[PDB]
Formats: structure tokens, C-alpha cells, sequence
């Protein structure tokens, strides 16, 4: 037989090994083991959880399939507000942004450049390493609590590597290939298609039945922390490294540019690589890298003064 005692220990072992495999596959996009190895262990875990349902834990990989059905979403306040971004549309707009930054700071300034992921802004809160809240940006100060749905998003860690208390923010999006596939499925079932993957991702995260959301193939890129916790980064480039280090999925295409000249070249570089990417972007986000200089520039009412988004038409 398998006793409750033996199963309690073995279950944790399985959770640890499977989540590590899930990390490599969904977060690093680089699995280490063949699928059949994962499926075999996963099946063993499912058997144990079926026999002893009390052994089911929130960080168990079986829970990714969802199950809960909400009546509605609760309000999710952001005490550290989630701002939006000021826009630029021309090479002149970007150089003018740089001129304003140098005027305010008084010296040449480095920019961390990121692809602008076209999706839904999310905030992920963790207590002692445990996922405890997921939320939409909403209006910047109050969004929707979509914790249950984001449990189904495989790149989102249910328990972090270290027991750290942090809230991080990024983009949840639907990959192109999944957008294509979902719309076909809607065509088959007599449904209106989504106009674009941004809309598909937003309609997905608005679903109240978490079982549907788990089927929707959503993914994430994290790019900032609202509350730092123990985190050590002093620059945006450092933050992105640290975010990867504690277990989040980050976008590999960011670059540290030491002149506005390098910024526009980045912009031209990816303005064309755009088509080759598995996800949609609507532009590029230019951030003053040093956090000390970001604080110095501060925020307007709408947006940070230390950033600008170059939009593609
Ligand atoms: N490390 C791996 O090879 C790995 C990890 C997670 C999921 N998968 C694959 O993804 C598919 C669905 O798995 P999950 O819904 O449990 O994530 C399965 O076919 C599974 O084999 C593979
Ligand atoms: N859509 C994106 O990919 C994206 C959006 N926003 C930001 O930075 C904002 C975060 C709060 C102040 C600057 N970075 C991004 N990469």
C-alpha cells in the first residue's frame, strides 16, 4: 500500500521536481527533460493527490488546470500606483526626450531599452515566496483581483526560489500562434473572434471560470517591482536580471544603451525584427537605467518622466 505518511513526503518531492521542470520549460523556455519524464512524475503526483486529497497544495503543478468559478472579481487596490507611459512617434520625439533628461539630470544618461509587449499589465504579489495576489492595472490605483486566473498561467511561479516578499509587475499576453488557434476554435463554435491577441488576452483574464483560462495559453514578461522587499538592484537592467534570478520570466531582448544614439539603433533593430517575434509588440520602452536618476526625475500625473514609449504606427 501507499500510506498517508509515505505519500506526504513523496508528494513534496514530486512538487519540487515537477515545478523545477516547469520552471525550465515555461520560464526559461528551455526544458531539460523529455516530456514523457515529466508526464510520468506528474501522473504519480495526480495519483497521490487523488488518493489523499488533503495533500493538494497551491504550489502543486496539478492546480494549473484551474477549477474555481468566481461570481465576480474583487477590487485590487495598488497603493503604489501603476502608471502608464508618455509616447513618442518620431526619431525627433526620442532625441527630444533625451534632451529633456540631460537638461534635468545635468549629464549623459544610460537607458535600459525593452520591447513594449502588447498585452495586459499585471501586478504579482508574494508573501514569503508564496503567490498571494494577482491583479490587472485597471485605472492605475484600483484594478481587478484576478489571482485565481493567474494561477493557471504556467510561467507564473506559485512559490519563489527564496521566501521573499515582493510585488512585481509586467505583461500577460497571448502568443501569436495561440491567438490564431483560439480564433479558429471560436470560428468553429460560432463565436465572434478576438480582433487581436491583446483583446484575446484581456477577454481571457476577464473569464470567471478558471478552467477556461487555463486552456487559453497565456504567458508573461516581468519588468518591474513596485515593492522591492530584500531585492538589491540599483538600475533597471539590474532589476531585470534580479527578476529572472528569483524565478520570473523576463524578455531576453532588452539592451543597456550608453547613448541616445544606441537607443535609436535598438529601435531600428527591433522595428524590423518585429515580424520574427512570437508575440506582438506595439513599440519600444526607453527607461533611464539608474534608479537614483529615475527618482530624481519623478513622475507626472500620468506617467514617469524617466521613461518614454516609442510607438510603431
Ligand atoms: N520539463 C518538461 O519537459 C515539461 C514541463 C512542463 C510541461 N511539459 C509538457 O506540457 C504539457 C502540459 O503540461 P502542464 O499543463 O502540466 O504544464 C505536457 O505535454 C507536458 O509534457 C513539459
Ligand atoms: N508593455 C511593456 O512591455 C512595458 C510597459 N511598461 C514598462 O515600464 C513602465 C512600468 C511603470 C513605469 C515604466 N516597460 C515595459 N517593457
Amino acid at each position: 500500500p501507499l500510506t498517508l505518511t509515505a505519500a506526504t513526503t513523496r508528494a513534496q518531492e514530486l512538487r519540487k521536481q515537477l515545478n523545477q521542470y516547469s520552471h525550465e520549460y515555461y520560464v526559461k523556455d528551455q526544458p531539460s527533460v523529455e516530456d514523457y519524464v515529466y508526464d510520468r512524475l506528474y501522473k504519480e503526483l495526480v495519483d497521490i493527490e487523488t488518493e489523499f486529497p488533503d495533500l493538494i497544495t497551491p504550489d502543486s503543478p496539478t492546480q494549473r488546470v484551474g477549477g474555481k468559478v468566481l461570481s465576480g472579481f474583487e477590487k485590487a487596490p495598488h497603493d503604489i500606483p501603476m502608471y502608464s507611459l508618455n509616447d513618442g512617434f518620431s526619431k525627433e520625439d526620442i532625441f527630444a526626450f533625451d534632451e529633456r533628461v540631460r537638461k534635468a539630470i545635468g549629464k549623459p544618461v544610460a537607458y535600459c531599452c525593452e520591447l513594449k509587449i502588447d498585452g495586459l499589465a499585471i501586478s504579482l504579489r508574494y508573501e514569503n515566496g508564496v503567490f498571494v495576489r494577482g491583479a490587472t492595472r485597471g485605472d492605475g490605483t484600483v484594478g481587478e483581483n484576478i489571482t485565481e486566473n493567474l494561477r493557471t498561467v504556467r510561467s507564473v511561479p506559485m512559490r519563489l526560489t527564496e521566501p521573499i516578499s515582493v510585488e512585481v509587475r509586467g505583461e500577460c499576453y497571448m502568443p501569436k500562434q495561440s491567438f490564431v488557434a483560439l480564433n479558429e476554435e471560436r470560428e468553429e463554435n460560432g463565436q465572434d473572434i478576438f480582433a487581436n491577441p491583446r483583446n484575446a488576452a484581456a477577454g481571457s483574464l476577464r473569464q470567471l471560470d478558471t478552467k477556461i483560462v487555463a486552456k487559453r495559453n497565456l504567458n508573461t514578461f516581468l519588468y518591474t517591482v513596485a515593492d522591492f522587499g530584500p531585492m538589491k538592484a540599483k538600475t533597471q537592467f539590474e532589476a531585470l536580471e534580479e527578476l529572472s534570478a528569483i524565478g520570473f520570466r523576463t524578455n531576453p531582448e532588452r539592451q543597456l544603451c550608453q547613448s541616445i544614439d544606441e537607443v535609436w539603433a535598438y529601435i531600428e533593430e527591433y522595428h524590423e525584427k518585429r515580424s520574427t517575434l512570437p508575440y506582438e509588440i506595439d513599440g519600444i520602452v526607453i527607461k533611464v537605467n539608474e534608479f537614483a536618476l529615475q527618482d530624481e526625475l519623478g513622475f507626472t500625473v500620468k506617467a514617469p518622466r524617466w521613461a518614454i514609449a516609442y510607438k510603431f504606427p
